[PDB]
RNA sequence: CCAGCAUUAUGAAAGUGA
RNA sequence: UCACUUUCAUAAUGCUGG
């Protein structure tokens, strides 16, 4: 329902610009503008985040209402292609502020694999690649 | 700033049907 | 060429924890 979500669904990669910040520090007023379809809209909001919603709203009103495998593919597809339904499992997660390492584990019916990464998605992929490289090719 | 869960849009790969 | 299901990558939004 949000303007920022919708508007960006329809106008990907769009540049919002801050043109002014007025008012006292404890009660700031931000104003953003954007050009779309040749029209420039300007809206203001209490913060930078919202000022944008307010503009995107105004726009919508006008309109109507990476790690890879030799096969050159991500492993987590390949994995699911060969053993459809494999389950992955978070084995370690460390930190909670800046650096965070995750260590997942996928066992192939009989063989198991593990991989660490900064994102869970990444730690998971590495665990796949390893299992794949090691068993299939 | 880092991370997690969820929804929506675009892209790719695998299977089924016409 | 169209529809449905699974997986992944990118983006956006919402909330939570740090």
């Amino acid at each position: 329902m949000n303007a920022l979500m919708r508007l960006n669904q329809l106008k990907p990669g769009l540049q919002y610009k801050l043109i002014s910040q007025t008012g006292p520090v404890h009660a700031p007023i931000f104003t953003m503008s954007v050009e779309v379809d040749g029209s420039n809209f300007e809206a203001s909001g209490p913060s930078k985040k919202t000022a944008k919603l307010h503009v995107a709203v105004k726009v919508l009103q006008d309109m109507g209402l990476p790690i890879l495998t030799k096969h050159g593919k991500n492993p987590v597809m390949e994995l699911n292609e060969k053993r459809r339904g494999l389950k992955y499992e978070l084995i370690s997660e460390t930190g909670g502020s800046h650096d965070k390492r995750f260590v997942m584990e996928v066992e192939v019916d009989g063989q198991k694999f593990q991989g660490a990464g900064s994102n869970k998605k990444v730690a998971k992929a590495y665990a796949a690649l390893a299992a794949l490289e090691k068993l299939f090719p």
